[PDB]
DNA sequence: AAATTT
DNA sequence: AAATTT
DNA sequence: AAATTT
DNA sequence: AAATTT
């Protein structure tokens, strides 16, 4: 199996697998079963903006979520990820529906890492039809309004049920090295989950994986594109 | 009097006011006396690092010292700036030197803040004799090889006790806003500290002040050109 | 007198001195009468963006400004900025009105300056505050309406003003060229919205570089741009 | 064959092929046979900088090298690399050794892309380790010799090969270019420490622009510096 | 998040 | 750049 | 950090 | 750009 560190912006509450009983932010250490959540107020229709912080230092996994004109949600972990990761990794966002479905369109996404210096930075404020510094796996597509859409979504607009999709950064990135003074990284995405039904599902997360990771075979719904089981 | 938040790297222990027996990195939160210390392997005649971070999720200031070859000196200590700190700061370097005495050269120096973005960036890697950008204050020199002398240092390159200066970036920062999501800070500066004498004194500080902050009269030795007393 | 160089987005026609029968971007080393001017598509009304341009190999200053799904115009002039601006400077943004008037509204600024080993300062203004203490506001210009700097007069409905002139400089000095570098570059961005009632919207907009110490020329409303004390 | 557009610095004349009689630097549009060259005083054992830029406004490829404490080397060619370059592209270092030699040995390389709201990539090495995953190594090229790039063969005494070609790739694609887009640039900057114990030193180093499925071509060591099947 | 069961 | 060919 | 005192 | 002066 992949090596994966992600965070989730979980829209479905599977409490049979340890989900809190709402909609919530989570840090998933090598399980979807989160590490750390908190509660967060999923704002169906709106653009969202998500921020994530790791270094060297402190050594603890941070991210915030948030809407304009609302309080923000806030999850933090101390994990230190040399004992967790490769020394070697891609980052990526990965996105599933279920039985219930939402969109789940990226707007923008930037990324930063920084070794004590070799650096490397990518920005994405509009994505284009043909990506090439993008690795799209399973139902992700780029072009559509200048969007990634991680999951299907229909001619008519109307996200599908039953789709998971992963978009990776084409580089290889050094998050960690034992001869480093400092590292740290850093990631900023802005979303928009819309769904029609009642209840909006599965949610987004942005993660680090091992180079070579794909979408593990049935990983849609609860799974998030990202553990091939609920362990 | 200022409002002073620092990171000190303490070449002497002054063990009547608090200072641990040894050398150490400490940060000081309007006082001179660290509410944390580490022990720091100071090795004279050797150019070092430091680099401070704190960000507004994480609320913790931390700070590394390294030289090459050498296993790194850190701090860290929970605090929330916006209960310190006025909204608008200068940022500085601070050195100084007492009955005892040390070089306190900085080869470097830059400073990044973040507010969600208003963002400011500044870097030097060399100083030139008529540097407009900074405001310099007590002894404090530009031009000499290129490098910024905190304190006195005479023609044949002896330095000299008794001797305080300053240099603090001209523009004010916007440090943190009630309106902000997540709000940084990253300082990173290179420095020689080279002493004749058996001990060198006092130490150099990267510094966050009031706007108007200046050296208060007789913040020679122990002091650091911050506090106008050891309270 | 100041030292400046600027780039103006002339929203008004001033035949009288040197200006071309339309809006125009130009060019400006150290006279309102640019040495390089352009047409220039102003949407009354629309977001655009102003992109400026320099580095010490190629000696040209260049500009382009655009409006979303519209033709960019822009402009370049060869000039060696080390024979004109001293070595330390500060870099603002500019506008004016006179009979005529206009909203000269900045939603975002950016600037970048780079000596090489290198010297670097960067900013960015993507919201101003009321309080905003890394600007020096000069004239008519003020912060917080919004989140935007406001550089000229408007009343509390968002209506502009007439004979109003205001400049915001970055607080802090700029190394723009130092003679033992081996490359200096800027760049500068910023986002505006001209708005008019009138016919003829006046006066426009500049990003400007200039000594440390200057200050709005006396008189410098409409056709001066708050730039020049005179039209020479 | 790959599109290719480099910066070259040739440290050996090869008259045959368009070569002026001295090390020069050079603009190489899909030809080893430069647009434009300039003089190059090429300090055998010291630490150079190489700084190349570019920008769809000014569409003027500018290199300039350098020593310190002494004059620089620049070159300019006008071109348009919309009409040569593909949208998508990967951007490296080649260095090649014929009959004659020199270490090829790059200390650091940055790069930073953008297009115009904003696409934007930047890496900066400042040291090279033994596994560097986000550099594809072509031909003798190798990472980890003291944190430096080993472009070409060099013995475990740090002594030169001759017959020898490598280069470094930069593992993503680059979007170097779009119809749609108001501006976009480019600029890398390198340093390299070029050594020989000949009386010629051969044959150079090249930063080149090409094709993402781009290879050294069949026999292009010594004057082809790794990046031309011939001398067309 | 809102019913339906123990 | 230096030697050799024409 | 190394003496000098309790 | 439109009106008025020369
Ligand atoms: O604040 C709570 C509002 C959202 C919950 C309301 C509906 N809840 C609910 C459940 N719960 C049991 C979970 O099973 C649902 C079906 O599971 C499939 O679909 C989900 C969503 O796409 C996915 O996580 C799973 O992996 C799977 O594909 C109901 O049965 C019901 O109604
Ligand atoms: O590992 C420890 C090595 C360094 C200490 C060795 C010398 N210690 C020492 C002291 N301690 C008492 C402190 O007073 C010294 C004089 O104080 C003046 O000088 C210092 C240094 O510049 C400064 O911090 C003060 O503010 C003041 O200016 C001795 O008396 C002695 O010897
Ligand atoms: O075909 C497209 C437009 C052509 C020109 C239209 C100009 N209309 C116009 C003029 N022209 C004379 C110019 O000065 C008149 C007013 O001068 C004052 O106002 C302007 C604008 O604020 C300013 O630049 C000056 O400095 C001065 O304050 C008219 O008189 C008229 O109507
Ligand atoms: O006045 C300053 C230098 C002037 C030129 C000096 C050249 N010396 C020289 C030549 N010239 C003929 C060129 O090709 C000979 C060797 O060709 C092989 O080696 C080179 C260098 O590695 C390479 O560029 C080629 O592709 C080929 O591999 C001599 O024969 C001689 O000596
Ligand atoms: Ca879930
Ligand atoms: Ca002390
Ligand atoms: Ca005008
Ligand atoms: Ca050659
Ligand atoms: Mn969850
Ligand atoms: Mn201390
Ligand atoms: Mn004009
Ligand atoms: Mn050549």
């Amino acid at each position: 199996a992949d090596t994966i560190v992600a965070v989730e912006l979980d829209t479905y509450p599977n409490t049979d697998i340890g989900d809190p009983s709402y909609p919530h932010i989570g840090i998933d250490i090598k399980s979807v079963r989160s590490k750390k959540t908190a509660k967060w107020n999923m704002q169906n229709g709106k653009v969202g903006t998500a921020h994530i912080i790791y270094n060297s230092v402190d050594k603890r996994l941070s991210a915030v979520v948030s809407y304009p004109n609302a309080d923000s949600a806030t999850v933090s972990y101390d994990v230190d990820l040399d004992n967790v990761l490769p020394e070697w990794v891609r980052v990526g966002l990965s996105a599933s529906t279920g039985l219930y479905k939402e969109t789940n369109t990226i707007l923008s996404w930037s990324f930063t890492s920084k070794l004590k210096t070799n650096a490397l930075h990518f920005m994405f404020n509009q994505f284009s039809k043909d990506q090439k510094d993008l690795i799209l796996q399973g139902d992700a597509t780029t072009g559509t309004d200048g969007n990634l859409e991680l999951t299907r979504v229909s001619s008519n607009g109307s996200p599908q049920g039953s789709s998971v999709g992963r978009a990776l950064f084409y580089a290889p990135v050094h998050i960690w090295e034992s001869s480093a003074v400092v590292a740290s990284f850093e990631a900023t995405f802005t979303f928009l989950i819309k769904s029609p039904d009642s209840h909006p599902a599965d949610g987004i997360a942005f993660f680090i994986s091992n180079i070579d990771s794909s979408i593990p075979s049935g990983s849609t719904g609860r799974l998030l594109g990202l553990f091939p089981d609920a362990n």
